[PDB]
């Protein structure tokens, strides 16, 4: 349906997300958390893609994730977009992201030769939910003030992943069309 391309965490890291979303909770701020197995960093968003533009993509990230060696990377801070007054998702960053960051800039490059708009401005980061009102401003603030250099773990980034989401009467369900090992 609609495809991406990300970096999937590891259990630890994920444990440790999902503990700080329920710490974060639901009392200060109306927020759909993300469940446990969509945490992930998204390199790109490709929107619905024909069977042989993934067929073309999947050889070209096969490439790219073989000029990348194996890194380990730790999940770190909390942030908020757009902005702390306004807040619309709360997200965790990555400390040392800089291969990440080339990675997701090399993809733009070479998927801009088969159309797809290079959107620039990449921030790798995980989100952890999306606000849908705030109730209590500023305790939820003083929550995200607390987290915001919090070290949750660290994780190796092993490989590029190509995704898919789907809407289902049960919700959106998301599945892993391949995957790219990194260079050891």
């Amino acid at each position: 349906m609609r495809a991406f391309i990300a970096i999937d965490v590891n259990e630890s890291v994920r444990d440790s997300l999902v503990r700080a979303q329920d710490y974060i909770g639901s009392k200060e701020a109306k927020i759909k958390f993300v469940e446990r197995e969509n945490l992930h960093i998204t390199l790109k968003f490709l929107g619905e893609i024909t069977e042989e533009q993934a067929e073309e993509i999947k050889n070209i990230l096969k490439k790219i994730a073989e000029k990348y060696k194996k890194h380990e990377v730790k999940v770190k801070g909390i942030g908020v977009f757009p902005n702390p007054n306004y807040i619309r998702v709360i997200w965790a960053g990555i400390e040392n992201d800089e291969i990440i960051r080339e990675m997701a800039r090399e993809i733009e490059d070479e998927l801009a030769k088969l159309g797809f708009k290079k959107e620039g401005n990449f921030v790798a980061h995980i989100t952890l939910g999306r606000v849908k009102f705030v109730k209590d401003k500023l305790g939820l603030t003083m929550k995200l003030k607390e987290l915001a250099n919090e070290d949750f773990g660290s994780f190796v980034v092993d490989a590029i992943e190509l995704k898919k989401s789907t809407l289902t009467p049960k919700g959106p369900i998301y599945e892993t069309l391949a995957r790219f090992e990194l260079s050891e």
